């Protein structure tokens, strides 16, 4: 008799299925349907010498052989046992074998990879009070992704004798941003071995927007919100959906979009920096707050909203010079709007920042 | 210990395969690596009371349950019983399970019959960056055709000194699409090698229009869509389906045929480059923006209508001795109407294309 282990052997290799026709053969098989021949193994090569295709040497050789085993249907097994055995010699039944066991294994090899690097952007990475840590990283991608690689891939908020209101700070931490990817993340995707990216960014929201540019062209990417109570950085998915909506009001030609997720945004601190003359667009959460982003369906929202959103501005507004971008996002939220932005279908972004000393909104940085 | 014949359907329904990184387990089985954990069978409630997720109800009643077993390689089955025991629940572990088994199924049903070879036209092809990968392809054939070569065969849009801009450049992409299309793909076609041929563009549209047309006799093409959120080649099917629209307007000597189902263009744009003495048709798609081209249904009724589109533009004019192509189509489409064109009825076209920067339309290719 055939082993067990050989049984399992030739099951798996093919898939189950009877390799004439490849209909499926498990539920016979534990149904009990396999009454003529147990486990619906053909030997091609007969067990049998007197047995088609059978020899005095090789049948007792090759009857506990896995290579010389396919699996049949009964209405198969007789089409090559007792219709047409002449049409199916052993090289053909051989061919027929590999070309089967073959396709199975290409077949289920391919699928969406599982393992992650993480990326961390963010101050004080590796420091004792750092807000994103490897150990709760680790924990937030499961169970959609596991980490390829124990450790992060490190990009600084480095630190710098100048504040958030002094444009000093805005070029620094721009061209460290610039440099910072380009020397340890750049050479690791052109080498091929990163195939998803899971992206925990804790910085000024227009840094965290050209932390979005510079992953745009990347193909899998799954960012990740800091959450509040508890905190950490796994998605949760335990609320109501975000609503979000969109509206406009004023008429003149300076294009601007206030996206107001975490905080509310009132129109005048808009036009106190811009012009008077200019048109407010508005991309608005209900309920703003700091804790709103919840679940990964809430940024999606955010994502399709978003880019709706922005071929209505060019639509509605075809003399573009640019659009004004004035941010209260939640971190999660402000690298996807980086991430979405098309370089050369969208307006160039001009991000504003609140400078929270004395004083309003200020231009700290653009794309495109 | 878990029965011979659990073992068999497990390992079976699992395509010998870890359900959380898809290695295969097989050799190894084979091999005897399986020391730690026989088989490779992970008990998602397990076998001892004591263990993770285990129970002193549901431990018992499950230890030879199939339903509550699953592949694991050996970091794998560490990671759910030791490093992350809390992240992997039961209901996560039966997703995964419930997935995994699921997918194997389904893939191992496409018969021999329906392999495909896939052709990518692309810059960058085999490059980090390259917006059309081989494991995205590969993926994106799927159910309903497997890949029948691992690899892709690449035609470039070649890298040259020259710009879009001047006519060298179209020269240059012509003749070099003509030649990898004639030694890569036709050579293998007479013999049966290549049959059924899945296909990824992303060029320039006159260019993808060529390659539609260096299509045209085949039989067996199933043209693929590059998607946004996610992104993807994959073929989807969640949206109500496009609206096309035919249209006309004018009824000058010089006829137009405008395309805008990715945006829209207005009638200027036409005007002159090609002057006030024309007929402008037009095929447009209502909401038309970028990622409108959902489901094979949308790419399908693009076909007939522009079918349609044709014969009517035909006979509308018989005296017309060719039609000027003005087009903003997905890539799909843009393909797809190469494919269709008939030399032997329909008008011979010129292909114009938005020069970007300079402004304005400008002939770049022609069929026929
Ligand atoms: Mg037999
Ligand atoms: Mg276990
Ligand atoms: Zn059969
Ligand atoms: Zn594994």
């Amino acid at each position: 008799a055939v082993s067990q282990r050989n049984k399992l052997i030739l099951w798996t290799r093919g898939g189950g299925r009877c390799y004439l026709c490849n209909c499926a053969l498990l539920g016979d098989l534990i149904s009990g349907k396999d009454k003529l021949n147990k486990g619906y193994i053909a030997h091609i090569v007969a067990a049998e010498i007197d047995g088609p295709r059978g020899d005095p040497i090789r049948s007792p050789l090759l009857c506990d052989d896995v290579e010389n085993l396919i699996l049949l249907c009964d209405a198969h097994h007789r089409l090559i046992d007792v219709e047409a055995v002449a049409e199916y010699s052993e090289p053909r039944l051989q061919q027929i074998k590999r070309a089967h066991e073959a396709r199975v294994e290409a077949v289920t090899e391919i699928t969406a990879d599982r393992g992650t690097h993480m990326l961390f952007y963010s101050a004080r990475i590796g420091e004792h009070d750092c807000p994103i840590q490897a150990q709760d990283a680790r924990s937030a991608v499961l169970p959609a992704y596991y980490p390829k690689d124990r450790h992060p891939i490190a990009l600084d908020v480095a630190r710098s004798e100048y504040a958030d209101n002094e444009a000093q700070y805005w070029q620094f931490q721009i061209e460290n941003l610039n440099r910072q990817f380009e020397r340890k993340v750049r050479p690791l995707l052109a080498d091929g071995h990163i195939d998803h990216l899971s992206v925990f960014g804790l910085a000024p929201q227009p840094l965290l927007i050209h932390l979005g540019r510079l992953l745009s062209d990347l193909r899998k990417v799954r960012v990740h919100q800091l959450h509040r109570e508890p905190k950490g950085w796994d998605w949760r998915n335990e609320r109501p959906p975000v609503v979000y909506k969109t509206d406009r009001t004023g008429h003149g030609r300076t294009i601007a979009l206030k996206i107001g997720i975490s905080a509310t945004i009132v129109d005048e601190r808009i036009t106190r920096c811009l012009g008077e003359d200019t048109t407010i667009w508005s991309l608005s959460a209900e309920g703003a707050h700091n804790d709103i982003l919840h679940s990964e369906g809430d940024l999606q929202t955010f994502r399709s909203t978003c880019r709706r959103l922005f071929d209505a501005i060019k639509a509605a507004h075809p003399d573009a010079t640019d659009l004004h971008i004035f941010p209260a996002m939640p971190v999660s939220t402000a690298i996807e709007l980086g991430r979405i932005w098309m370089p050369k279908a969208d307006l160039p972004l001009h991000i504003y920042d609140e400078n929270r000393t004395a004083g309003g909104f200020f231009h700290r940085h653009s794309l495109g």
